[PDB]
């Protein structure tokens, strides 16, 4: 049984890993994309005002 | 089995790999886009001298 | 034991839930920067007629 | 051994399908991603050109 399961679980394990970091650096993607969202709306006004 | 186990644990580690695929992409995607923003303020900066 | 196959499996729905949550992020991210895409078009438009 | 193991064989095909879904929506992301870059940037020029 658990020379295999412990190695599965171990596997598992790494894999939540990196799914935390996969995690953070998506949540960065957002961070920025809200940014450049309002930076470019405000372009868009400036432009508007002449 | 052992044999099921293992393959399952070999799995994961391919899962792994894709995880850290889209890691990667979410990565790369946030540095374009804050660059983006730069340019966007730049492109704020020229209109609003014109 | 049964009991510690059954923790893994219980382990891999959260990841799957984890995962739809990523998704739902990509397609957020998605939608956003098409209708941006558009609006700089109207942007491209707005300098050219100046 | 083999209820819990096809139970967590069935789970982890289940996150296998939800990562491709992810695979799949993050890449619809990165391709819009491209055409705004592109739009952005040739607003750039746009705007410097007058």
């Amino acid at each position: 049984s658990q020379q295999q399961i412990a190695a599965l679980s171990e596997s598992l394990q790494a894999t939540q890993q990196q799914l935390q970091a996969l995690q953070q650096q998506c949540y960065e993607l957002e961070k920025t994309n809200r940014l450049l969202v309002s930076e470019v709306m405000t372009l868009q006004k400036m432009v508007k005002a002449q």
